[PDB]
């Protein structure tokens, strides 16, 4: 399957693509404002994620660091990024269907639209001004809006014990972006698409 990643933001972003235990395609690449990059994702890929990284600096060796979404200080990501990261998530060819969604469980850094380029289903978007409305305690020093688990590190927000339910911090994200996951046990907002569909992830989608 093909995933076209387009940066429509006025600022440069360093795109990232990984499945947690490995990089997807090149794993990462600098995307100037108005630049697009298409990656190939093997069918059957489960737990894949695509995100943007902001305020980065990398040298010709591939080493560097980013203020949001850093993945082990590498340009070509092999692991998931450090919050805050708006996430495009997908599992392909699952019983003949693809499953996609956007998640704020690891925070929010850049607005995003995640839509198929082929017929059969609809897209998902979270482009509300979450950073501009970010709760005081979730405001991230290097930009973006952190999730509550990253900040407080308690079961109430991290969902590590029995209970775990919606909180004031998860509701912050959910209210602004109802079609995105706001916490671990949030009611699924996943979209079911035909198997082997193609997609486009757009950073800073326009109205």
């Amino acid at each position: 399957a093909t995933f076209e990643i387009v940066n429509r933001c006025s600022y440069t972003v360093w795109a990232a693509a990984s499945k947690g235990d490995a990089a997807l395609d090149a794993g990462g690449r600098q995307l100037n404002s108005g630049e697009s990059w298409t990656i190939n994702v093997e069918p059957g890929t489960n737990g894949g994620k695509i995100w943007a990284r902001t305020d980065c600096y990398f040298d010709d060796s591939g080493s560097g660091i980013c203020k949001t979404g850093d993945c082990g200080g590498l340009l070509r990501c092999k692991r998931f990024g450090r919050p805050p990261t708006t996430l495009a998530e997908f599992s392909l060819n699952q019983y003949g269907k693809d499953y996609i969604d956007i998640s704020n469980i690891k925070g929010f850094n850049v607005p995003m639209n995640f839509s198929p380029t082929t017929r059969g289903c609809r897209g998902v978007r979270c482009a509300a001004d979450i950073v501009g409305q970010c709760p005081a305690k979730l405001k991230a020093p290097g930009g973006g809006c952190n999730d509550a688990c990253t900040v407080f590190q308690t079961s109430e927000y991290c969902c590590t014990t029995g209970k775990c339910g919606p909180t004031e911090y998860s509701r912050f994200f959910k209210r602004l972006c109802p079609d995105a996951f706001s916490y671990v046990l949030d009611k699924p907002t996943t979209v079911t698409c035909p198997g082997s569909s193609n997609y486009r992830v757009t950073f800073c989608p326009t109205a």
